[PDB]
């Protein structure tokens, strides 16, 4: 089974710049052509596996109901137009934490390390993403909105 | 001439709730309306949205609740790369009894276009009327049993 292990913020949607959290609608905002690419690639057999920090998710910093719209919406766009996760795994911890489960360590996707690590790819837009590729034991694809978009990602990993 | 999809909004493109999406826990897209709409654009068809607003930009639906949850509407079928023409809407409520009200086609008089290939989509009868008002084809959108991806398949 080949999988995309795909980040959240800054490679689905809009990363704020301000506090990098997406607590509002109004800072909801998804890439250029995250949708059909993401179908295309599910076409191709691919099956997708979303991961994120999500830094104080759940305490005062961050409050549940806050994330909670934005995610939800988002979440419904992707199901309604048939773009299916296996799963959404969070890490909700502060860095101070020193938790197990902040990426790019890969506690959260334990089960998965299973799959065919020859074709399969973490995508996300920080070196974190590519570090956890390389915990992994697979491949990382560094999301860019001009220099490697979603329409290059779907070209790229259905190329025969 | 072109061929073009005059598109309802509320029950069409988006779930219709109190029948106002004045909220962003209203807002929910109606399935596949995305890959169909591109589908459809890659057919050559040109997209033109047309809404009936009961009270918008009144103290029943202030323009600023609208906003939010159509210009999200907007920003995620543009950044998909669904395009339209126009978004035309009427903002009456009933009782004004104005001129641009569907399935009254003063908001669309400009395209009065290939008629033999152009369609008004909506989930209403008054889509429908429109339809005939406007001399073109009719689809009732209807999520069960007339769908994004049955009106894909058909108008390809
Ligand atoms: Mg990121
Ligand atoms: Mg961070
Ligand atoms: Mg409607
Ligand atoms: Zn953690
Ligand atoms: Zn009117």
């Amino acid at each position: 089974q080949k999988y995309l292990f795909i980040d959240r913020d800054g490679t689905l949607i809009s990363e704020p710049p301000s506090d990098f959290q997406v607590d509002r609608f109004d800072k909801l905002a998804f890439e250029p052509g995250v949708i059909p690419q993401l179908l295309k690639l599910q076409k191709a057999g691919y099956k997708l596996v979303m991961i994120t920090n999500q830094d104080g998710l759940g305490t005062q910093s961050f409050p549940q109901a806050d994330f909670d719209g934005p995610h939800n919406l988002m979440m419904q766009i992707f199901t309604s137009q048939g773009v299916q996760f296996d799963e959404v795994l969070i890490c909700p911890h502060l860095p101070a934490d020193e938790c197990d489960c902040r990426k790019p360590k890969v506690k959260l996707v334990e089960r998965y390390l299973a799959m065919d690590r020859a074709n399969s790819y973490v995508i996300g837009d920080r070196a974190t993403d590519i570090q956890l590729a390389e915990n992994m034991g697979i491949n990382g694809l560094r999301y860019d909105r001009e220099t490697l978009n979603w329409p290059m990602i779907g070209e790229q990993l259905t190329r025969r």
